[PDB]
């Protein structure tokens, strides 16, 4: 297995796949890596395993018809996977936590969001549909967009939504257009 940590790339306590060489800190796997169960399969092992199960997931798919799913268990997992894929850029750590809002000629948004509640709110089953998780992860940067105005640092939040978005494509299979 790995020496490293697939999400933060550092070493430590680590726990590692029975299916795949990646290895996890406990808290940097979503969800957070289980108590007992020999074998282990991580969380890339197990969106694997739906696809190969059933090859038909990979048909291309709306937009419109992923967000209105419910979260049943495999549409909770591929929101945890796609959350997980996010925490693995390093730029991330701009949006882990609750930010705070003083700037000069910018009032801050009505409604904060950051990636550690998303993760708080997965654990806490709330969301009830795709459309829940997908809203919050894409006000994370929408907030952030509007705040930063001209700062150059507002390219933080472009920069991550892109990896948001190539990934929910990819996990969900939406349907590839030009
Ligand atoms: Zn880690
Ligand atoms: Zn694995
Ligand atoms: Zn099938």
């Amino acid at each position: 297995n790995s020496n490293i940590c697939e999400v933060c790339n550092k070493w430590g306590r680590l726990f590692c796949c029975d299916t795949c060489p990646r290895s996890f800190h406990e808290h940097c796997h979503i969800p957070s890596v289980e108590a007992n169960k020999n074998p282990w399969s991580c969380i890339f092992c197990r969106i694997k395993t739906i696809q190969e199960r059933c090859p038909e997931s990979q048909s291309g798919h709306q937009e419109s018809e992923v967000l209105m799913r419910q979260m049943l268990p495999e549409e909770q997992l591929k929101c945890e996977f796609l959350l997980l894929k996010v925490y693995c850029d390093s730029k991330s750590c701009f949006f882990a936590s609750e930010p705070y809002y003083n700037r000069e000629g910018s009032q801050g948004p009505q409604k904060p969001m950051w990636l550690n509640k998303v993760k708080t709110s997965l654990n806490e089953q709330m969301y009830t549909r795709v459309e829940g998780f997908v809203q919050d992860m894409r006000l994370i940067f929408h907030n952030h967009k509007e705040f930063y105005r001209e700062d150059k640092f507002t390219r933080l939040g472009i920069q991550v939504q892109d990896i948001f978005e190539k990934n929910f494509r990819n996990i969900f299979a939406i349907q590839e257009t030009s």
